[PDB]
């Protein structure tokens, strides 16, 4: 869920107000307090940070783009020619937070981390492969609603190709993608705008009549006998980091491969010949094996000894 | 359990071999082929990672260190002095494979890496603290013997106290640790001293005269569908990756503290008064709020609107 913060803040006040006034020297605020008689606005939420759950099964694959190129020779000679592709497609992430927290209702501005995740995924025939992946993530640990994010990244392929003499060869290039979903932790430290004593002031506590006010420091919050699980102890600066949670839907890209079909040039109807070009490239624009991603094997000579 | 990659190959090796061969092009190996007919000595271990499951219960500590200091003030006017420690300790760590491989039974050399790990924490009277420590950690995926490793430090605590007239200020240093267990993920690549194709070999198969060989590529080892399920899909280079796991027992200083008694100084049997220095000083050398960890909630004086 989202915690409503200013909710806790007042409870915590009123569990030691009456024990020890929250530590200030005098007053009668009038515990229990109102909330009328704070104003948690001064509290910041500072150093978020998206930490995925890093997925280990590899994911299923389909196909997201496939298109061609014609290479024809009508000579009789040999040609080396060259086939390039330059296609930008978008990774869309969509991210929802789970557990986080908000200041009275408040919905801070969503923010945008790059982050790299894991992608293991399943090649044609079912070959398992591993690659990473850095993406444009959006979180807002203030609101469950989603907030979407997108990286864009270009796909440059070029590729020699011996053209035999009165042959078309035609080239096609198709990149698998996928639709992931990956649990991540968030995050976020929650400071103030103001300090006293070394530690964040979460609110003042105003009496009754607004004539005076005490701060409220985060000790006071932390060490709470019932604060809830997320909320972690006092950081080495007193401020309080929370662990929260997001699931992150996440539509990328993984590999593409470049096919190649030779025709006589008079018969375009019939397929001469079959291959791959030998590596496929990765979203991160590493070249693999294309035997890593299709039902071909690698082979080898024998050796003598 | 450490598993034996040796025997492991050869099942692979068994299971391929009356398919396709291994993708080796002749030869008549005799599958189910014997352990005499490989070597996987060229097996080598790549770019181990110990990756921490950092602890989040605020753990207990214990005193590991008390020393005292007197300061001595005979006059009649009130003195600034200087109270000092040096310090030094030990960390130690004790760290042992759960899950882990050994090629044939081979135990390799022990490597040691500086690891960061969380130190959630109680100070005295319950306050909950959060801090971090760096150590040395042994690792060795070949054998579940405990691998130790210590790490020195040095607590450096400098402090100017006001010895009033005719008074002697006592000052005592205590140093408070505790022994942590943590779990952690210890990841290691499987890689070759020999390649071909961009395919790590895992060993070269032998004819039982041994008079040719063909090589077993890692494609065929990933892609088995009887691995076993701590072994990665097949990395952009090829390499497989297996996530295995450790558990480590840390013995650390976590903070320090300096307490000031002050006495007349014709009568060392009373206290007259007692102080803390106002900081605690960690581990890694940073400084606290003494409210955190001792029994004195922080104070503050009320604010006229």
């Amino acid at each position: 869920a989202i915690l409503d913060l200013k909710s806790l803040v007042l409870n915590a006040i009123n569990y030691w107000g009456p024990k020890n006034n929250n530590g200030i020297q005098g007053g009668d605020f009038g515990y229990p307090i109102s909330e009328k008689q704070i104003d948690t606005s001064i509290i910041t939420s500072t150093h978020p940070r998206l930490i995925p759950h890093d997925l280990t099964i590899p994911q299923n694959l389909e196909t997201i783009f496939t298109t061609t190129q014609v290479l024809t020779n009508n000579t009789d000679l040999q040609q080396s020619q060259t086939v390039s592709f330059a296609k930008k497609t978008t990774t869309t992430t969509s991210t929802s937070t789970t557990n986080g927290w908000t200041e009275g209702g408040k919905i801070s501005d969503t923010l945008e981390e790059k982050v790299s995740v894991s992608i293991p995924f399943i090649g044609e025939g079912g070959g398992k492969n591993s690659t990473t992946i850095e993406a444009n993530f959006a979180h807002n640990s203030s609101t469950t609603t989603f907030q979407q994010a997108s990286t864009d990244i270009e796909w440059n392929i070029s590729q020699p190709v011996l053209v035999p003499p009165r042959k078309q060869v035609v080239a096609t290039l198709v990149i698998m993608g996928g639709n992931f979903t990956i649990p991540m932790d968030l995050m976020t430290t929650i400071d103030s705008t103001e300090h006293y004593s070394g530690y964040p002031i979460l609110t003042w506590i105003s009496s009754p009549d607004n004539s005076y006010n005490g701060p409220f420091m985060s000790w006071y919050f932390a060490n709470w006998p019932n604060l809830p699980s997320g909320f972690g102890p006092l950081n080495s600066d007193n401020t309080v980091t929370y662990t929260g949670s997001v699931v992150s839907q996440v539509s990328a890209g993984v590999y593409a491969t470049v096919r190649f079909d030779q025709y006589d040039i008079h018969n375009l109807r019939t397929i001469e010949k079959t291959w791959y070009a030998r590596h496929a490239t990765l979203h991160n624009g590493k070249k693999i094996s294309i035997n890593n991603v299709t039902e071909m094997a690698p082979t080898s000579p024998i050796k003598t000894n």
